[PDB]
This record gives C-alpha cells, structure tokens and sequence, in this order.
C-alpha cells in the first residue's frame, strides 16, 4: 500500500552469534513514516512464510553455513556476516543507502563494548514484489562472544533504485 | 512555532573535556529549515534558564562527576560522555536517529587527531515541551588531551517518536 | 535546472592512490532524485573543461603534490586525501553533510580490506554557479596499496547553505 518519496532511517537490534559467523535480528515490529510497517521476522523463516507476514517490509536474517556471500574465518568469531531476506511490499522499489552500528549496553546497562570493527557495506537495491538478499559485514578486533554482542543498527532507506553507472576508461 | 515533516542533519562542534571524562558543546546558533532554530546555550545552563533560550530547539552539556548515564573510567580520559539537555519547543517530537562524529583541525589547521574510538549512541526522543536527556559515548585509543580534543558532531533529527518495538521470544 | 528541496545521499565509488597519498574517483555518472546528474569526470579535470560537462553537479579528484589541504606523511601511504573540484551547476547552494566511506570487496568478490582508520570531514557548501573546493581525509593503520584501495563514498547532500555560528566566550 505505501508509496515512499522521501528517505527514512530504519532503527533494529541485532546480535552476533558466534556460531556460524553471522548477526542475527532481534524480531519486533516498527511503524515508519513513510515504508509503511516493518515486520523482522524470526530467525530462518523460509521464503513462503516470508510473505504472508504482517507488514509491508519483511525481514529475517539467515544463520548457518552456506548463507555467506563473504568469506568469513569460522575458526573465529571477528568476522561477521549480516545474510538476511528482505520483502518489499510497497508500491515502489528502495535503495538501502548506507548502515551503521553502534554497539548496544551490557548487562551493567552502563557499559558498551569498545571493540572496533570495520563495517562493510554495499547500497542495495530492494526491488518490489520481491525477496530480496541484504548483507553487511564488520571485521572486529576481538572475537564476538556472550559478553559484547549486543549491536543497534542503522539502514537509511531511500525510493528508486538509481546507482552509480560507471563510465569508460 | 516549528512543525517539521522531514528528516535533517544538525551539525555541531564540541570538544573533550579531560576532568568529568565528558564532550562539551560550542555555544553558538543554527538555523534549520524544518526544525526553527537551534540554541546551544553555555555549559551547565540549569532548566528554568534552559526553557528561557531564544530558539526552537535548547541545548547544553553537562559537566562534573554524576552527570554520566555510562561507567566511564575517571582514572584516564579515553572513555567519554555527553551529558545533555534537550528542550524541545517545537510542535513535534523529535527523534535522534543517529550520531557521528569527525576529529576536528588541531592548531596547524592541516592535521587532524587519528586518534581511533568506538561511539555509542541508542536512538533517543526528545519529547515536545519537555526537557530530555540526549547522551552518547565515544571510548578513544588514547587518552584525550589539548592537543586533540576537537570535534564535529552530527545528528540526524527526524520526526516522531515511533521506535522498535520487541516482539515476544 | 534542478531545484532540491529535500537531502540526499550520493554513493560513488573511489580508490586510494599511494603516489600523491589521494583518494581518486571512478569516473561514471549517477542520476539523483533531488539534485539533477551527477557527473564524475575523469581526474585532474581543470576548470574550464569542468563547466562544459553535460551534467547538473561536476566533480572531479586532483591528483599530485600542492592539491592537499593536509599534511600527509607522503614518506608512507597511510594518510590520504580527496581534494575534489566541485561544480554546481543547480539553481541553489547545497551543502555536503556528511560523509562516510566503506571498503570495496577485493579481487576475490568476497573479502573486504579490514585497514582501521579515521575520516576527517567538515561540512562543506557548494555555492552555486561556482567550482567549490571538497575535501575528506583518512588515516589509516596499514599503508594504502593495490590489494586493498578500493573505497566506497557516501555523500550526504542536502539544500542551502545554513552552518553553525559560533557565539561569544
């Protein structure tokens, strides 16, 4: 139903799971202005379960081996993969633009981990009537384990699907 | 007066303060174009005189021990907070999507600190007639000084106070 | 011809180049909602060949000793520079926000450059009718060379031409 025309930010929690290398939603709905309502789905949900959920932007982030466009060290847990599926039902296609992290507060609630990371990103096409695949990467310093995995992402959604087109050389 | 309906970049300057571990504003003004006027009063400004201000959007940082949302290691000044005050004398909520953070020029003015740090920031609303507390962190390699104290804050501001809301485990 | 009244962000890809310690653009073209074609021209383009280019905004990165604004250690390739020649040819002043950078994948397609480091940007206008000055620095931990150069830039780009004023002490 929802025809976005100007650029929103799209605030969601996420967690690294050592195992497998990935991060991982925290599932939960948000209600933005103009992309209408987006649903994160449980970790895993298949493609035809994907779209019958409640919403006009679904996700869910993928775990287990395989689901990697990166090459991550799986003998550690400082390189992480976001793999994740994402449904767009609105009216137009959207670009995700750029991401950004911030680590989330421990267990004190007065604490965040300090362990830096490079964050890879892409911009994305989500074209409409379609799954879409989404990544980003961090590269952090220290392994990511129980005690620092907490993470707050940021995604700038923005209408169209125009991109740099390289010219010759 | 202000009624915004889109999301805008407010770009600040502060500098570390050593003694308090905080981030401490620049006075000065801003003119927006869909958030009025933003006031950065002098540090410390108490409430009564916080809400007196000639703008839309009042702010100061506050300094001194117990004005931290956040553990930060007195002992050095590598780990930073800002302590802030908000007032919102717009007509809307505001949400602050987001933070980032550029060394400023040091004294050569062709220099910058490469000092490397870690921010924190969880998304924050800042309630319309009320004042709020903003805050974020930034946990630096080394420690912070005079020689490299300088910086430029941005926040991104947007309307509404619609967050993620966590669904059931 | 364009009248932007609303901020948008422009991805273009970028590579550092060790002899000179610059960041140069991938020449290319990219339409944009609010703000017309950006055109990237190829390097070192000189003012008058600029103003020609069939485009809204021009852009091109200079290359070579003297186009720098910062001290780099030119004995090393850690700390580089884009020095960039902006035309805007739209019908107002824009200013340039923000900016941050990702690494590109490697060779591979599927390994990121997971070299630390810290961007230097200060918020810049664009006057219309003009060729600006932009400038970004990074510094960072690994020197810069042919396995791991490849950058991508995110611009923030958004109407007029407000900053920050500084009040008194």
């Amino acid at each position: 139903d929802a025809y976005p025309v100007e650029s929103e930010i799209i605030n969601l929690t996420i967690n690294g799971v050592a195992r497998g290398n990935h991060f991982n939603f925290v599932n939960g709905t948000l209600q933005t202005r103009n992309y209408g309502k987006v649903y994160v789905a449980g970790q895993g949900t298949s493609d035809s379960e994907l779209v019958k959920k409640k919403g006009d932007i679904i996700l869910t982030s993928l775990l287990g081996d395989g689901d990697h466009t990166l090459n991550v060290n799986k003998a550690e847990s400082k390189e992480l993969e976001l793999y994740a599926r994402v449904y767009n039902n609105t009216k137009r296609d959207i670009t995700v633009d750029s991401v950004s992290l911030s680590p989330g507060l421990n267990a004190t609630g007065r604490e965040f981990s300090a362990n830096k990371f490079v964050l890879y990103f892409k911009p994305t096409v989500l074209k409409k009537n379609r799954i879409n695949t989404l990544v980003f990467g961090a590269t952090f310093d220290e392994d990511i384990d129980d005690t620092n995995r907490h993470y707050l992402l940021s995604m700038r959604f923005s209408p169209g699907n125009d991109l740099f087109k390289v010219g010759e050389k």
